[PDB]
């Protein structure tokens, strides 16, 4: 029955029109998965990296044969002829990536060996006929994420003067999942009507999300919180408000310069004062979490704004933590950050995932399983918060398939659990006293 | 085996964050269907029913849907011992439990939802690709798509009149070759309008609305992508319009100036012709939706007579998936194609027996996404399994769209040497 | 297939010659399972039910117990149709069938039983290892074994306060070194006792109590029997206390005098750290489980303040395997470790949930034996399933405890190249 | 369904600390059996030797590589490649035995053929859905055990002036299994405090039992009496005592040397002595079993012992016999004993072991089915008891898993057999007139 005889990879379309890598997973029995792997970067410093065919005369660049060669004419006959069982997630995982043998992943592509590793997950739980989340996480895997929702972007995602890349709604103060879904669209749509009274753009991004021309980070914090009220929620309670600073997309020399994104008269920021700066914003607005406030390299800076809002604030290292165990580990020996972003295609495989996770929730740091600009209609991200019962997740504003599938995901989930279904609330952030 | 044993429903959400209808259907082997309804409609057209609860939604929660077919339609099927396999006596049946033309009891969507994963789940059991047992044997056929790439009248702030423009990348020699061009100009087109200074933001089908100086600027810049991106815009790639001529259509008049400006032509019915076969004389326009108003049934015989020849002239207003009207347009002479709204019926059946009328008469049956849609692609096995030639799913962003786009090509994939993908030729309606 | 057909308790014996329970489960399809449960507790812990009969095995018979599961627990499973899979509603209900938090009007031997051969049977129908199906794919790391060898306290005639003296192995490469030092140093250890004319026989936990002359002459003997085996004391294998303080600390003062002579000290809350603390200094010891009374929480304070950083506080009497209480230390920054006795809590739910919280607070777990053990070794796939990195399962003599580490052995080979086995860094809650 | 497949062993640790072998057995159709072999002796006169590594820098030299080894490269690959059934018993302990070829089993070793050997049987009985005692049996396997319970050590196990290396209470008035273990925990209990009492030590040894200080052997006797009587039982009809005299540790030159254990002023007894001991000892307690009250060479002694008190008390031959059926034999052909202790790795399979379990019952001698100073978690030898119909066991005292295992095991095995059971108490001893 579980012996994997076919893992097939093919050519698709992600949810910005451009290639990406699909895997199926085939067992003797005829147990099933399929694996569709998100847009990532095929250049980094420490990231797994997928793998682009650069023919400039085909999808410009980016097509993903390679990688699909890769699966079919390397990767598969080693499984097939290897005769795994597709029960041993591990074993084939660690195989893939001394094959690669690279710790980059550059040789085979994180996108060759990542659609393998969950191809083989998803039809594992359909040979043992079980949810996913459960074949992931084990029989206790209940808990639903809080979702983090995109709502308003800025920085090199907007043409307002905004330094900061995106702002978020949190509906923490929901009793399921179910209902924290709900607030989350009716605060969208209310947004959405607000915006278009006032005559700015209401078109959406890659998240799903509006890019206005608000005239500044104020306007458009207090344009989040308007439409939290309009809805009928309450701000301090019931829903929270977050962001992605992105703040090394306008770092340089010691400098926070909002200018690059805020126009001429954009403040130039000390790393002491774009903590005293961040620290404003959270004591005038309700803001549960921070991402990356800091460089990606200001570790001290990292220090000084975790010691000082770290207790009551959420810090995720994104582009710091980049799903990196090396570099995770070093922060949480170092007392840096308390959340850490956990992009699946980032590090390439799903046991690595697993360890990064486990690492981070072990050291009392939240780890947020998070989508890519480029998504498809894949929904593993979603079984994985619930398998890791991680308690959040990132999964991207309430427009768009490619964000709503994850969402539509997680309701089943709820749904499927019925009486055993936990939703914490606030109390998912565990990594935080106040 | 195949006895349906259970029929489940629940409330989930569709593209534009707003409540749907899922439906999962289970046999008492273990075959397993799952459905996603499309947004739709709450005249002569199948309405989906919204709960109305100001307090939930915003009043467009779908929990009597759901418990429609939970409550009612479920026990029904159940206590029937009806085979999976019986598409057409299971659709008949639920026609006849609503009652009335309408499906406004049950609601158009808590029907829909149970045809289809009724469907899947057949497929599931008898270990078919879905498009063929829908079709039979035979359905082998890939569509040219309709890509939506430019968006105007009231779905942009620019001042034009039309709703749509569209690629179609006819000349390509597989369905794959095709998705990838309707990419690449897509990408290019992009870049464009940014370094013009214009919007890049895309609305519900994944396209631009750009703030365009007219119709004659979009248009251009079109073609302009397409040639930036090394294709031919009078042979391997065509335009097509959705003009949704309803919209800016008042008193006997069509009024531009709804959309176009102070200064925005008011049109008769002579005067749209005219302005209709002038563009399509001045660029390669293969295909015209909704080009005459619902109801202007003379003009739209007008407008065939002049360029229906050569120009696929699509009712989508004029027809609303509606058999009896089809009839009447086939019966008059209207149109040459139909667009088929899978919701907008109600059933897979109907869905079938419409495009079949249409294609015995010589049309062709353009299968349709909506505004909302959902992570299922159904309707590109539909586009298949009838070998209609032809989809409308969107632009080539957000996976609404490309997720029917990634299963054309799966299909295509696993018919491997049967795959057909005829390009102009698809156009069997057009004399020329 | 998965629902369960037969829920079945009997009475049988526990490792001290006292009455416990066992449960049989069997589903539909012939998956099967066994679980015996360990000794317990007849407050803030679920209670143990035993029928006070003093005509049968003096009074601590469980026919009350194995009929609460055969006359009420199982037609509650049997009639309500639950999958053998859905550990989580069969946990809960059972709770909710008792109805008091103390889980004494079934028992918590009856409910434990239940709760665990559901799980057994679960991995027994799916072809998995039960770590796999109770932790998900990745359980995978072999703990670091708490070896019990000396006893003292109320468990040794010894003027000895601490009632446990430990090794752990922690330098060791895999899990089957690690238990290979183990037996070496225990074997040499008991020479070197009868070399002595010390007692050799073992206790509950298959250690030894020996008529040492103090504290300082057990630990150095220990230390000595490390080294006549050929290991490192410093690195390769480290030593452990259970003092279990709350048994000699009245009236605000820590007794020595209890057990360790007449002029034992009487020690305050400060002092107590201050000794603790010199103990660490003075000799490598890694861990020490309950150093201050159950109830003196301004001591765990101050003995976390000053040792926590570098030396691992488990809360054994301190937290009782309650998260109430659990969620309290953590909160004020009390220890860095809790032992888990499942049936000290009841269910694998409540079990998991503990686990969970203590590593999500960056405490290490550390699954627990009781002194009635049996031939059930599920502790060991929890170990695993978790990746908790510890256990605490005895001493290197006894098949109660020994089945445990061969169980463990068993884990290890079947996972080959995947297993893990951290050694020191297994202790991710030290500081240093 | 039924050809073996797969046959693997691996090290594992017995209940005194030392290393053991384990053996799995799988079928084509994946009926399943597990084996663990209890401690042997590596060097002997008559028994099967069980194959040690004599590493001394693992285990202390008691390391099992060398049986796990020829059980993984030599027996596995010809039983694999044979196409044994797993339903073939016989054949397969025949090939083993052969494939040895040497009288000792010490070319494999005996704990590699028996993990096999036991192994396959219990393989056997789960292809067929059967309690191992009836596969091993045949239907009419169902009567339970009196058990031999070890309560007090003595000789070379103690350093109390006692020369008998044990003593037992056997509950043979007892009308079930289940009652008949309730009471040997209730006296065993009652011992503890009696002797907690008087202040002597509670510690256990290998099987379970007590080794106090008492001052000899009268006072262990009594003791033990007294200990019946405070928990509410007979000594003379409810329950007995036994002896392993274990004579052969002190016997030398026509001596039995009491002085080798009993200090300075033991008894130095001639052959006729021990016996008249031995009787007046019998005379004055009620005893229904001895092991090896003579020496295992004094056949003479032997057989005065047998003509003496053989009509009304059993003795049971363990040193003497060695569970070797050519040894048997000539004592049954000498009228030497009336019962044979049956260690089934002393031998070294489940064939060979039935062989001599019959050869014993058919001369109106008992097979006391025994466990090993180093036991494991395998319960084998409850099954052997009852698929042989034998009436006795010995599995040590009512402490320690290594032990009451096989009591459980007993337990399950009696409560399976429902109304079927049969527990014959003292009409179990059929090798007495008296
Ligand atoms: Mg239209
Ligand atoms: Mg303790």
């Amino acid at each position: 029955m579980p012996i994997i005889t076919d893992v097939y990879a093919r050519e698709v379309l992600d949810s910005r029109g451009n290639p990406t890598v699909e895997v199926e997973v085939l067992t003797e029995s005829g147990a099933f998965g399929r694996a569709l792997v998100p847009s990532g970067a095929s250049t980094g410093e420490h990231e797994a990296v997928e793998l682009r065919d650069g023919d400039k005369s085909r999808y410009l660049g980016k097509g993903v044969t390679k990688a699909v060669e890769n699966v079919n004419e390397i990767i598969a006959p080693e499984i097939i002829e290897g005769e795994f069982s597709v029960l041993d997630q591990v074993s084939i995982d660690k195989m893939m990536i001394a094959l690669d043998g690279t710790p980059n992943k550059g040789k085979l592509g994180a996108n060759a060996i990542l659609g393998v590793s969950i191809a083989v997950a998803r039809a594992a739980a359909d040979l043992l006929g079980q949810p996913l989340y459960k074949y992931l996480g084990g029989f206790n895997g209940k808990q639903l994420p809080v979702p983090m929702m995109n709502i308003v972007n800025g920085g090199s995602h907007s043409d307002a003067p905004i330094a900061f890349q995106e702002f978020m709604i949190l509906p923490v103060g929901a009793t399921t999942f179910k209902e924290s879904l709900r607030w989350g669209t009716e605060i969208f749509h209310n947004l959405k009507s607000i915006l278009s009274k006032r005559g700015l753009e209401t078109a959406v991004g890659d998240e799903g999300g509006f890019a206005p021309k608000f005239e500044g980070t104020e306007d458009a914090v207090e344009t989040i919180i308007q439409a939290i009220e309009a809805a009928g929620y309450k701000p301090g309670e019931e829903v929270f408000l977050g962001f992605d600073c992105a703040s090394s997309e306008f770092y340089e020399n010691g400098v926070y310069d909002y200018s690059k994104f805020e126009g001429e008269h954009g403040a130039k920021r000390t790393a002491a004062e774009q903590v005293d700066y961040l620290e404003q914003l959270v004591d005038k607005y309700p803001i549960i979490t921070i991402e990356d406030g800091m460089d990606e390299n200001d570790w001290d800076g990292w220090k000084q704004l975790t010691e000082r809002i770290g207790d009551r604030v959420q810090l995720v290292g994104d582009d710091l933590f980049v799903t990196n165990t090396e570099i995770l580990a070093k922060g949480i020996e170092n007392g840096i950050g308390n959340s850490i972003l956990i992009k699946v295609n980032q590090i390439g495989t799903l046991t690595e995932t697993f360890d990064a996770i486990e690492m981070a929730q072990k050291a009392g740091y939240t780890a947020v399983v998070s989508h890519r600009s480029g998504e498809t209609e894949d929904t593993t991200i979603a079984d994985i918060a619930v398998a890791t019962n991680a308690g959040q997740i990132k999964t991207g504003s309430l427009s768009r398939t490619d964000r709503i599938a994850k969402y539509n995901q997680l309701l089943r989930i709820e749904d499927e659990l019925f009486e055993t279904a936990k939703y914490d609330g606030i109390k998912s952030f565990y990594n935080l006293d106040k």
